[PDB]
C-alpha cells in the first residue's frame, strides 16, 4: 500500500499548502521578475542521512507552482548520502519556469525536512525497540506543532510509528484527573461511552490496580499508567536508556516528533 | 517597549488560533463534556530551564477559551526549574470553567513550548557570540515551519536575535544565481531595484571581491558571501565550533529556529 | 452532565453560525432598516410535539446578533404544544434591538426545526426499540446533510442514539468490498491497522460465517452483516415492522436523521 | 436552457464541495490507503422512483475527486425503479482510482439524495395543483438548511416551482408586523422603497381589504395574506387537502423543500 | 430611519475588516512596539467639503482595534471645512491605546475618504438632476470596485441615489443581446421568467419601438433603451451637459461611484 | 522582464479573484442560463486613451471561466482609440461558452478600467516630472483601497512609479510623532531597529535640520520632511504646479493611486 494514498485527492491540506505558498509571498515576488520564465532544470538534494518524508505535500507545492517533477526514490527509502562522495543525493528531478521553481524551493523543502526530521526519529526508536525484542507499539501524542498536525501525524506513519489518536474528537482520554472530577472513573467512563458510542474507544490515565481494574470494569478499552483492553505506558520516554520496555501495549513519546532535529534538504538549478 | 506590541490587535493571528483550536476539535470534545463546566484552578509549569516565549500567543489561546489568567512572569524571562525542589516553575495561573481549561491546554502548550525552545535557542547562541566581543548581529532564515512563520520569527525576536527578512516580499535576495541568471548582478540587481524601489534592500549572494564589489556598483544593499552596505555571512553555523565570527555585519542561520529542542510546560488543575 | 459541552467553547462550528447568517444577507437587511434598533421582547414558539434539539446552535445565533435570551426549558426536554389550548409553547423568551431579533429568526429557527426533528426521531425509535426489551445500540450513519453534519450528530446523540463514527478518519470501515478489492479480509484489515494504529476501531462488512470469523481473525472491531468483537446489523430498518431486533449489539439506520420531517417553531414579538 | 447554467463556472458553491469532502476526512483515510489507486468501474443507482436532482453538484464533487463519469439520464428526468425487475436503475457510469471513487460515494450520494427527494416534493406539488387547473405560481420559502440553501433553492426550480425570494437581500417583505412597527403599512413600505429602489420588490403581508389596499397605495408589488401588483396566500399548505386554490397568484410552502424525505441512491464497484 | 441598519449585526462585511486590517500588517506592526499602549486622545478631521460616509464601517475598524469612539456628526452630514479657519473639522474623537489608534488609521481614512467621495457624488448629481424638476430616479451600476461592491452601493444610498441592481442574481437585466441570442426578447424574457420567478424583476436593454413593446409583451418589468413597467435610459451620463432629463423613469451612470475623486480625511493625536 | 513575473503562480491573489465573482453572483446567474453554453467569439475593447494595465488579473478572471483569450497588446502599453474613426481599440479575442463570457465580463472590466486609470495617472506624473529634468522618484502611499491594495501597488509600477514601502510590515516610518511619543527620535528609531533588524529600512518624519540629523544620527535610512540616506517631500503633490521639484530624492503622492479617474473598457460578442 502507499501512505500517500491516506490523503483525500481533494480536502483541507490543499488549501494549507497555498496558504503556505501566501505566507511567503504577501504582495510581490521581486525574485520571479528579476529571474524570469524561462524553463530550468534543478535537482532536489537531501543533505543528511535519513528518511526522506512529505513527498505528496511537497509535490503538492510543485503542482501548484505547475512544475513538472520526477521522483528517484519512493517515500520512506533511507538515504545515507554521507556514504557519497559529494555528500549529498539527488531525491529529485525538476523542470518549469525559472520563477516558479524558486518560488517552490524554500517551502517545498521546509516540507522535507521536517517531514523526514520527524519520520526519521521515529523509525530510530521503533527499530530501537524492535532489536530488543519489544513486540508492542511505540505511538506519539498530541503535542504537535499548531497547524502541521496533518503533516507530522502522517509522518509518523511512515517512520513506522503509531500516531496514537489525532484529536480530542477521537479516542477519549481521561487524563490525571482530580479534575474528571467527581463520580468515580466508573461514571466519568460512562458519561464518555453515553457521548463516543461503541465506534471510538476510551482511555483512562490510572494509578492503582484498582483504578485500572475500575476502568476495565466501567468498559475502558486502554489503560495509561503514567509512572480485550491495552496496556499503554508513557512520559520521558526517548532514544536514551529508556530499552526498559517490558510486556506492556504502548509506549507513547513525544520525542518522535516534537523537538525533533531536521533532515536538511537542498535545490539548485543545473 | 513589549514585544508582543508587534502584534495587531487584530488580524489573521487571531484566526490562526481559532484553527488550531478546531484541528483539535473537528467535531466533539468529549472530555469537556465528561467534565463540565465547574469552575476550577490550576497551574502551568515550565519544566525546563529555558527563556519563557509566546504569552500573547498562550494568551490568546485563553481568551478565546474564556478563561481569566495571570501571569507570574513576563515574556522574555529567563526560567531555571532546575534550580528547583520540585523541578518545576508556576508561570501563570488560571481559572474558568473546567472543560475551557482543558479544551486550551495542549493547544496553549505546543505554542509556548516551541516558542520558548526557539527563543531559548536564539538567546544562547546571541549570547554565546556576544561573549566573544563580536558586534554584529546574528540573524535567522526563511526556513520556517509551514504556517507557523509569524510565531517563529516573533520567538527569534524574543530570543534576542535578527529575524532577517520576513518573506519573499521583503528584503529582495538574489541568491545563487547562475540561474538569476543573465545579464550580470549588475542587470539583475538593477532590475530588482525597478521593482521594489527605494523602500525595501536588495541583497546580493556574491563570489569574489569582484562579485561584491559588482554589487555594491549596481546599489547592493547587503552582500551575501556564502562562503551603506553590510556583509552577511550565512551558511552551517551553530552553537558549535563555529565562535569564528570576525568583523562582518551579519551572520545567519537556520539553528536558532528551525530543527530546534523544545521547552517542557505543563498544566494541572488544583 | 450537559450535551452542549460537546461543543469546544470556540470552534469551526461557531463561524459556521456566522457563515449561514451571511448565506442569508448578502448584501442589506432591507428590514432591519425599516424596522430599527428600539428593543423589543419575542417568544420563541415550538408548534409541535416533539424534542426540543439545538440549543446552543440557536444560541449561538442569538449572541452573533446580540440579543439577550431567557431558557424556559432544557435540552433535550419534550415538549408536547397539542395538549395546549393555543397549540404553541414558548420555550425561550427574547429582547434587543428590533432589527437584530428579525435577523436572527428565520436562520434560528431552521437550526432548531431541523435539530429538534432529528433529535425526535431518534428518540422515538430508541425509545420503540428500548420498549421491546431490546438492550443493544441504534446508530445513525454517514448520509448526513453536506455541511450540517456537527448539528445532526448532535442532535442524534440528544435524541439518545449512538452517533456510530463520525466521518472517514474515524473508525475504519471496510465495506462491500470486492473493490477492497484484494488479498482478504486478512490483508485488508492488516493494512487498515497499519495505517489507524489501536486508537481506532476497525469494522469489516462480512458475508458468512467464515468472512467474520476471518475477520475476528484478522482483529476486526465490529462485523457488519448487512443482510470484545461487536456485531452490527444495518439496512433498511425505521420505525415500522421492522420490532425484529435480537442479540446483536448495533442496528444502524439513517431514518434517525436523513430524510426526517421537522418540528415547526415560530417567533413573534410582543 | 439547462438549468445547471445558473451555476457560474467558479464561485463559493464549488470551495463548498471542497469543504464537504473536509468534513468527511479531518486527517486521514484509511480506507483509501488500504485500496489502493487501481482504476476501477462503478454504478450510480438511484433506488426510489422519483427526480434526479444535484447533477452537476455531485459532478463537482466526481471533478474534484477526478474521475471520468459518463451520465445516462439528464437532470429531471423522472425515474421508476420500482418497475424494474432489480428495483434499482443505473444513472451513471464512473471510473477512475478505485480511492478516489471511495472517497467520493457517500459525500455525492448525500447531495443526489436530498436534491432528488426536494425535486420530487416540488415536482409532485405543482404538478397537483397545475391538475386542478390552477394557473399561478407555488413556491419555496427561507425556511431552508443552513448553509444547504443554494442547492434546495436549485432543486425547487427542477422539480418545477417558484423558489420565491432567495435572502433578506432580495425581494423585501414586511412581515407581520407590529413589530415593523410603527408609522404604517405606508412608510414602512416608503423606507423600504427608499433603501431597495426599483429593482427590488416589496412584499407586505396584509390583514385587511384596507391592509393590502394601504400596500397598494404605498406601491407594494406584492400582497400576502397569510390567512401589476400580485396576492400570494402562504402558511401551512401542503399535498393534503389543502385543492383549495383559486385565483390568487401566489401559494408559498416549505413543504416542498424543509422535512421532506430523500431519494435513495446507491454505489457499487463492479 | 438609519442608513447604517442595513448592514446585519454580523456577517462577512466584518471579516472584510478584519482581512483588511491584515493586508496593512502581514507579519509584524513595528510602530506599535515602538509607540506603546499608553491611552491617547486623538481628533478625526475631514478636510475637504463633502459628505460623511463610511461611519458604521469605520466603526467596525474602530471596535476590532478596540477603541473609544465618540461621533460629532451623524453620518450623511455635509461638511464644509473650507469655511473654516483651519479648514479642517473634527467629524470623531478616539481614545485609546497609542499602538491600537495608529493601526486603526489608515484603514479607517482608506474607508471614509471614498466612501464620502462616493456619497459626495452621488448626492451632487441627485441634487442636480432635483433642481431641475425631474422627478424620477438616478441610479448606479454594477462597475464596482471589486471587492467593495458592498461598501460603495451603501454610499450610493447615503448619497441619496438609487443602487440599482446589487449583483447578477438580483434584477434580471437582458443586456446587448445579439448573443443573448437566440429565439427573441420573447423567449429570452420568458426563460428568465422561468427562472427568477415572480420576486424579482427583468429587465430588457431594448432598441425600437417593437423591441420594447415585445419586452413588455413578454412582461418585462423595466426597460433599458441606452440611446407596470418602467423606463430607464443609460449610458455616459455625467454632471456636465448632460440636464438632458425628461419624463422616463431611470437613469443610471457610473459616474456617481466609479473613478471619483476622494474626500481627505486625517489623523492627529493631541 | 514582465511585471506579472511580480504575482506568484499560485497565491491568495487568486482566491481574490475568485471571491470577486462570488461576489457578482451570490445565488444564480440568470443570464448565463438564458444565455447557454454556446462558443461565441468577443472583442474586448479599450474606450478611452490611457495605459493598459491589469492583464494578469483579468486573465485570472478569464481562466476561471474557463475561456479562451488572445491579447493583442502587451502589458504598459498606452492606447489612443481617440486617433481611432470608432474610437475604440480591441485589445483582446476572446472565446468560450456564451454564459462563461458574460459572467465574466464585468468584474474583468473593472479589473481593467482601474488598473489602467492608476497606471494611466501614474505614468502621467511620472513623465511630467521626468520632463523637467528631476532624476529622484516618484512614490504612491498606503492609502488605497481597501482589499485591492495589491492590484492597486501593482498599477503603481507598470505606471512607472515607485511603489512606496507596501504595508505596516515593511520599511518602518515614523509618522508625525509626539504620539511616538516620547524618548527621542533617538529612541524611537532605536527600539525600530531593535524590532525590525537590518533587513528593513526605517523612515523618521522630521522637522528641523536637527530632527533629521538626529534622525541620519540614530541611523534612519531615509528622511520624510512633509512641508546613504535618503529624503523624501510629501504631501499635496499632484500634476497640477507642483513642477517644484528639486534634488530632494524622494516625492510620494496618493494622486497616482487614490481619487484617480478610470479608462473606459468594453465587451461585445461577434
Ligand atoms: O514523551 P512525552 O513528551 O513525555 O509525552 C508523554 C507524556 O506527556 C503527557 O503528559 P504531560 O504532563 O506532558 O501533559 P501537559 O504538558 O499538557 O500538562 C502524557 O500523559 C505523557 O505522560
Ligand atoms: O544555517 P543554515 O540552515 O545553513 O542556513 C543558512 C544557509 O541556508 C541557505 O542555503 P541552502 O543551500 O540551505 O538553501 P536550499 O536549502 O533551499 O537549497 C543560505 O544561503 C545559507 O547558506
Ligand atoms: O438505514 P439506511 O439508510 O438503509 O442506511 C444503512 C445502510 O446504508 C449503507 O449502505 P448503502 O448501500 O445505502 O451505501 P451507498 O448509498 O453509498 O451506496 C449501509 O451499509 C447500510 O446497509
Ligand atoms: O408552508 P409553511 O412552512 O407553513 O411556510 C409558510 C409560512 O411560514 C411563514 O410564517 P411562520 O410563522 O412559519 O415564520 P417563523 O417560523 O419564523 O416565526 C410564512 O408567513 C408562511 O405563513
Ligand atoms: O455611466 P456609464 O459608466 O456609461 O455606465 C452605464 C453604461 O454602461 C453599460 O454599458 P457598457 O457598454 O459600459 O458595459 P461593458 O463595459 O461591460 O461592455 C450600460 O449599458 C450603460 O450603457
Ligand atoms: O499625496 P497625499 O494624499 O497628500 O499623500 C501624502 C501625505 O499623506 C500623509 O499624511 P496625512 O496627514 O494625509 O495621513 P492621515 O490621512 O492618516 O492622517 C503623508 O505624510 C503625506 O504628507
Ligand atoms: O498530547 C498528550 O498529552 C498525549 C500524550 C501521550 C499520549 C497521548 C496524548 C493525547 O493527548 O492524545
Ligand atoms: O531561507 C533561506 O534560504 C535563507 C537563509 C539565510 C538567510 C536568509 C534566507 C532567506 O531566504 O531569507
Ligand atoms: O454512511 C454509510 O454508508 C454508513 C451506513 C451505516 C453505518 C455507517 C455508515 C458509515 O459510512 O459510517
Ligand atoms: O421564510 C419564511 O418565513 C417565508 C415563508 C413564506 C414565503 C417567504 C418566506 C421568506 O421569508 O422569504
Ligand atoms: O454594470 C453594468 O453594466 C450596468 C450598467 C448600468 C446599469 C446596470 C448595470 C448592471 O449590470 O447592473
Ligand atoms: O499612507 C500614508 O500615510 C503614507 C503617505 C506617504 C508615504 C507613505 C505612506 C505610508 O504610510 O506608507
Amino acid at each position: 500500500p502507499v501512505y500517500e494514498h491516506l490523503l483525500p485527492v481533494n480536502g483541507a491540506w490543499r488549501q494549507d499548502v497555498t496558504n503556505w505558498l501566501s505566507e511567503d509571498v504577501p504582495s510581490f515576488d521581486f525574485g520571479g521578475y528579476v529571474v524570469g520564465s524561462d524553463l530550468k532544470e534543478a535537482n532536489l538534494y537531501c543533505k543528511q542521512d535519513g528518511m526522506l518524508c512529505g513527498v505528496p505535500f511537497a509535490q503538492e507545492v510543485f503542482n501548484q507552482c505547475e512544475l513538472q517533477v520526477e521522483w528517484l526514490f519512493k517515500e520512506g527509502s533511507f538515504l545515507e548520502p554521507s556514504k557519497n562522495d559529494s555528500g549529498k543525493i539527488v531525491v529529485a528531478k525538476i523542470t518549469g519556469p525559472a520563477k516558479n521553481i524558486l518560488l517552490a524551493e524554500r517551502t517545498a523543502l521546509n516540507i522535507l525536512s521536517r517531514s523526514s526530521g520527524i519520520a526519521t526519529a521515529s523509525h530510530k526508536i521503533i527499530s530501537l525497540a524492535r532489536s530488543t525484542g519489544y513486540k508492542g507499539t511505540i505511538a506519539g501524542t498530541r503535542k504537535t506543532t499548531p497547524g502541521l498536525r496533518r503533516l507530522e501525524k502522517y509522518s509518523m506513519l511512515v517512520g513506522g510509528c503509531d500516531t496514537h489518536r489525532y484529536d480530542l474528537s477521537s479516542m477519549v482520554m481521561l487524563k490525571d484527573n482530580h479534575i474528571w472530577a467527581t463520580g468515580s472513573i466508573t461514571n466519568a467512563v460512562k458519561n464518555a461511552r453515553a457521548v463516543c458510542g461503541f465506534a471510538v474507544k476510551i482511555e483512562v490515565e490510572c494509578l492503582s490496580e484498582d483504578e485500572a481494574t475500575e476502568a476495565i470494569e466501567a468498559g475502558a478499552d486502554v489503560i495509561m499508567l503514567d509512572n480485550h483492553f491495552l496496556l499503554e505506558c508513557s512520559g520521558g520516554l526517548n532514544l536514551d536508556n529508556l530499552y526498559l520496555c517490558d510486556d506492556i501495549d504502548i509506549y507513547s513519546t513525544s520525542s518522535i516528533h516534537q523537538g525533533t532535529p531536521v533532515i536538511d534538504f537542498s535545490l539548485k538549478l543545473a
